[PDB]
């Protein structure tokens, strides 16, 4: 399959698959740097078409905390298939747990492609007529 | 393919799915204020049984730490196939970074559903025999 | 299918399908002790072969936080294939919101797997030449 990809400017730096890697490293498109609790938006310079049917989920890379001290506010960042716009760019919204540096073309996350959830009715019920499951640790924690 | 909806009460707003949207929003059942570096749940008013094999996902949309300054403490959550019965209502559990509102119907996360994954055999072994990969941060950061 | 699993020492405990779980429980293989706005990686204490062609990926239980007190700092945990040497232990990335204690076997965190995205072609393009559709919140709130 393919995906065009459009870079903000020729200094970013282009991104590639790895053979390790299942998930493909996005790159800051610029040094940014972030206070102890403040959030920023962390521009990833890229903009993209992905295959028709298609959505992609950007999150952390495990060493984004030990490197950058970042946390990702909305936890994963689902990038729909209508943001491929010529001005809709990618970003990774940081919050800082520690004050930190983030330099332009430094890989703080990853992303990749996975089909969009089909078309599903919404049927609206009065009783659903299942046992309860319960939740929020009902199975315990031993 | 269709997902029968259970909502709270007559006062919650109806979720819908909107063309530039792949994910689904949802919207807090109640006003909920929150006290920076507090925890609350925030129920979503509804329940849902999902299409057979199916499991939901749940995130909070890029802006719900720009409007409500909270994060999600589980990351993404999981709706087991099986929370379908007439009181297992969905929550959103929230962590405030600042002091926070959030108003009855807000659009404060989102879902999918997805195939669950498939039935494993979990077989015990004394040795793998790969190489290893290696992990957090391995690859660098340039 | 299956997944080859080997343990830390045989004094972990196995870990299981439940029947209302879609996702797998993990466990911390050592006693971990946090404190407050500090980082730990708690070790899960298996290492995995998954079957050809599939990733893994780990996130919290809902009641992780309140059991626990501690956040995911890379959300969702992405375990490429190729971690699957001898040596290649998953961990858990906790940061503690408040004081806490885990203990060895308490069951912390929740893994699935899932196909790998499929290979990509990244094409270069200059112009995507598809109408913007805006992000961060273009859709608003209520
Ligand atoms: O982490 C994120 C989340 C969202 N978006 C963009 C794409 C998405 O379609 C839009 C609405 O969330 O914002 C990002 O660039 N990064
Ligand atoms: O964010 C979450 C996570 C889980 N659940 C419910 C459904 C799930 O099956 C149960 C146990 O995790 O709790 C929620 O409502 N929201
Ligand atoms: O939460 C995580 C994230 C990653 N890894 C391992 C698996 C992965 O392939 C490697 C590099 O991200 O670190 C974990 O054990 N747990
Ligand atoms: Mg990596
Ligand atoms: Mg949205
Ligand atoms: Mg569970």
């Amino acid at each position: 399959m393919q995906i065009k990809i459009k870079y903000l400017d020729e200094t970013q730096t282009r991104i590639s698959k790895i053979e390790q890697g299942d998930w493909i490293d996005l790159r800051a498109a610029e040094d940014v740097t972030i206070k102890k609790d403040e959030f920023k938006l962390v521009p990833l310079g890229v903009a993209m078409e992905l295959p028709e049917g298609y959505e992609a989920h950007v999150v952390p890379r495990s060493s984004t905390y030990k490197n950058f001290g970042v946390i990702q506010t909305n936890s994963m960042g689902v990038i729909d298939e209508s943001y491929k716009g010529d001005n809709d760019f990618w970003f990774f919204p940081a919050y800082a747990l520690r004050d930190t540096e983030i330099k332009k073309g430094d890989r703080i996350c990853q992303f990749r492609i996975m089909k969009k959830m089909p078309a599903v009715e919404l049927v609206e019920v009065e009783h659903l007529g299942n046992e309860d499951r319960g939740g929020l640790g009902s199975t315990g924690t031993k």
